[PDB]
């Protein structure tokens, strides 16, 4: 019965629908009946075109915002150079309209779009926290494709507003079950970039995208990490295709590129499985991500299997997106208990880092406490550290399972001298994972350079839960 879209550029959205298993398994959710409706996403990028001819029938004022001018409406300055075209590529990824002759169509062809126009202007941390905190009873997701600069050289996250708003959102927004904040994991591939350093991707309030080529690739701008989750189809050579969507001045785009390109098409899967099931809360989501991405055919020198059976990579996370897996799984999904936070301070004094440094512990994971944590979901590692050349350093974290996982690989154009201030580096892939017993964190200099530095703080913060494990995969 379910009828695939007819409109024109559907056929070259190789990654939504094609016969070689090389896609996004979105069919699948449209023929269960998800196509998105009643889910509100938003933009947050250069504003949104809402008179585009794709965009129009499901653009929602409520979902969006002009925190650049200070009025309600986000639509792009327009230039000559169309320069503000990147939210309006974005929305048609996530909510573009089916079956109306017009380009292709979204992921959640039938949900509310919006946008908020916040890059086109200063960045500051108030302006990212009005637009993370934009009716958050009203919007279900916010999609981010930027962050700070992949200049290979930037450690940076959300100041205290933005950070404040975060909290908010993932507490108090959707009626407690908290905002599903959806990000790009960068572009500073070329740079060499360790997306770690980036505070927004590394968030444990993120679900974090990286992309795969449609050769199944690590495209040339893909930045390796441990806090990405999955990963979804976007750009890489001149002989694969890309993203096809709608763009600035009623167009419509063959060539939307990066990893920037691929957080819309995780928020418009995500909006599919949060119609599955509307009391999915935030922590619930990243759960089905982990449970339901696919490795097949995504190459790798890194997939490594975890304590629990799962392969995990940090250029894919758990691997590609399935959305009709995510929604089958969606259904019957019983709510993951309250989160607990273990913090263990591991060291007893500064420790010189040299050459080469290996901090290992035996923790009990809060045990005997109410933050008793058996299953690990996000955990990080806050380290203080001094160190004369800080893209030297490479950090790797082992958990008592023996899951190897990089906080920090060398960074060639970090030349700061600064460190890391209380830098929380986080991973993903001890998800599930019991955390009780040793735990190894290494610290290298990469170089032949006679380095020099003193690590003062390691804090090891878990995030879980004490019951309702699977058997390993
Ligand atoms: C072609 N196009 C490409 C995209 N683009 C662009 N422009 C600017 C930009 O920069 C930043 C920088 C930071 C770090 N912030 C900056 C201020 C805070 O520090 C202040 C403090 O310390 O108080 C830390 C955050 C963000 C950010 C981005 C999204 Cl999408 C949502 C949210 Cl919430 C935040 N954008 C990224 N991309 C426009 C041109
Ligand atoms: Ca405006
Ligand atoms: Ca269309
Ligand atoms: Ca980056
Ligand atoms: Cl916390
Ligand atoms: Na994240
Ligand atoms: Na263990």
């Amino acid at each position: 019965v379910y009828q695939e879209p007819t409109d024109p550029k559907f056929p070259q959205q190789w990654y939504l629908s094609g016969v070689t298993q090389r896609d996004l398994n979105v069919k699948a959710a449209w023929a269960q009946g998800y196509t998105g409706h009643g889910i509100v996403v938003s933009i947050l990028d250069d504003g949104i075109e809402k008179n585009h001819p794709d965009l129009a029938g499901n653009y929602d004022p409520g979902a969006s915002f002009d925190v650049n001018d200070q009025d309600p409406d986000p639509q792009p300055r327009y230039t000559q150079m169309n320069d503000n075209r990147h939210g309006t590529r974005c929305a048609g990824e996530v909510a573009a309209v089916a079956n109306n002759g017009v380009c292709g169509v979204g992921v959640a062809y039938n949900a509310r779009i919006g946008g908020v126009r916040m890059l086109d202007g200063e960045v500051t941390d108030a302006v990212e926290a009005r637009s993370l905190g934009l009716n958050p009873n009203h919007i279900h997701i916010y999609s981010a494709s930027w962050g700070p600069e992949d200049d290979g050289k930037t450690v940076d996250g959300p100041a205290r507003l933005a950070e404040e708003a975060f909290f908010r959102g993932v507490s108090q927004g959707r009626g407690g079950l908290g905002s599903i904040f959806v990000w790009a994991s960068g572009n500073g591939g070329r740079e060499h970039d360790s997306c770690n350093c980036d505070g927004y991707t590394n968030s444990i309030y993120t679900l974090s995208i990286s992309s795969a080529t449609q050769f199944g690739n690590v495209p040339w701008y893909s930045e390796a990490c441990s806090s990405t989750l999955a990963t979804t189809y976007s750009s890489g050579n001149q002989n694969e295709k890309q993203i096809v969507t709608t763009d600035l001045r009623q167009k419509c785009t063959e060539s939307h590129t990066g990893t920037s390109a691929s957080a819309p098409l995780a928020a418009g899967i995500i909006a599919l499985t949060l119609e599955a099931n509307k009391n999915l809360t935030w922590r619930d989501m990243q759960h089905l991500v982990v449970q339901t991405s696919k490795p097949a055919h995504l190459n790798a020198n890194d997939w490594a299997t975890n304590g629990v059976g799962r392969k995990v990579s940090h250029s894919y996370g758990y691997g590609l997106l399935d959305a009709g897996a995510m929604v089958a799984l969606a259904q019957n999904w019983t709510t993951v208990a309250p989160q607990r936070k273990c913090i263990i301070d591991i060291l007893t004094e500064p420790k010189d880092i040299g050459k080469r440094l290996e901090v290992r512990k035996t923790v009990t994971a809060c045990l005997g406490e109410p933050n008793h944590i058996t299953r690990l979901e996000h955990a990080q590692a806050r380290l203080t550290l001094s160190y004369n050349r800080r893209g030297d350093l490479a950090i790797h974290l082992v958990s008592p399972m023996g899951t190897r996982s990089t906080l920090l690989a060398a960074r060639p154009h970090d030349y700061s001298a600064d460190g890391f201030n209380d830098w929380a580096f986080m991973t993903t892939h001890s998800w599930d994972e019991d955390p009780s017993g040793e735990w190894v964190l290494e610290i290298e200099n990469t170089s032949e350079a006679n380095n020099y530095g003193t690590l003062t703080k390691f804090t090891l913060v878990l995030y879980g839960t004490a019951s309702g494990s699977l058997v390993p995969r």
